[PDB]
């Protein structure tokens, strides 16, 4: 039975208990997030910024199941595009707008990526990306106003491709926290 998050920490109570099995209802974790209104004061803890990147913030290890984590986006701060490997990834707007492009998997043939299509992310609206629906860019093009948003992946990875927009050629990277539980970690 989904109840409304009253509060950051009650949304986390209540993923635990969407998570306590092996499988996941995406559309009762979708709903759930998003019916969470965000309040900056819950998650100031989190919302660590870098000049140059945008950076990623732990804030629940989900007893193992996901990892829940904000991530700061500067003007102009974007990701490259990538994927998910095998995870659910679930993307909540906490404050300012963020663009999603969507792109296909690359055929084997070296090729120019082209988008499928794209949308702006407003805040409190939560989206949902999986490999098989297709990888994705997420960037702040705001020139004004930062963004933050909190992300949930399950199972926790700590890997994935980066993709080469021109080619279609990937690359793994290896994702870093600049911060767990509201402490910097180097
Ligand atoms: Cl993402
Ligand atoms: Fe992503």
């Amino acid at each position: 039975e989904l109840l409304k998050p009253r509060t950051l920490a009650d949304l986390i109570r209540i993923l635990h208990e969407l998570f306590a099995g092996d499988e996941v209802n995406v559309e009762e974790v979708q709903a759930v997030l998003e019916a969470y209104e965000s309040n900056p004061a819950e998650w100031a803890l989190y919302a660590k910024f870098d000049q140059y990147r945008y950076t990623r913030n732990l804030v629940d290890q989900g007893n193992g199941k996901f990892n829940l984590m904000i991530l700061c986006w500067g003007e102009g701060h974007g990701s490259s595009i990538h994927d998910h490997t095998d995870s659910h990834a679930f993307l909540k707007l906490l404050q300012g707008n963020l663009k999603e492009t969507l792109f296909d998997w690359p055929d084997k043939k070296s090729n120019e990526m082209i988008k499928k299509s794209e949308r702006t992310l407003r805040e409190n609206q939560c989206a949902y990306i999986n490999d098989s629906i297709g990888l994705h860019r997420v960037e702040n093009v705001s020139h004004t106003e930062p963004a933050v948003s909190l992300h949930l992946y399950s199972p926790p990875f700590d890997t994935c491709h980066a993709f080469d927009q021109r080619t279609g050629h990937k690359n793994k990277v290896t994702m870093t926290f600049h911060s767990k539980f509201g402490i910097r970690t180097p």
